[PDB]
């Protein structure tokens, strides 16, 4: 997970899957540093949460 692994600040996200208010999600890749086990890369480049489109808020979720 996150304990074998210590990678750089995450990068920017990309371009939000839904430009609209509907909920879609982003996509990130940011690069491995060092790692604690040199026999066991860190898949965990990458990461993806959830988003919403400009003129979009959480106020009703």
């Amino acid at each position: 997970g996150s304990e074998t692994c210590i990678y750089s600040n995450w990068s920017p996200w990309s371009a939000c899957s839904s430009s609209t208010c509907e909920k879609g999600k982003r996509m990130r890749q940011r690069m491995l540093k060092a790692q604690l086990d040199l026999s066991v890369p860190c898949p965990d480049t990458q990461d993806f949460q959830p988003c919403m489109g400009p003129g979009c808020s959480d106020e009703d979720g």
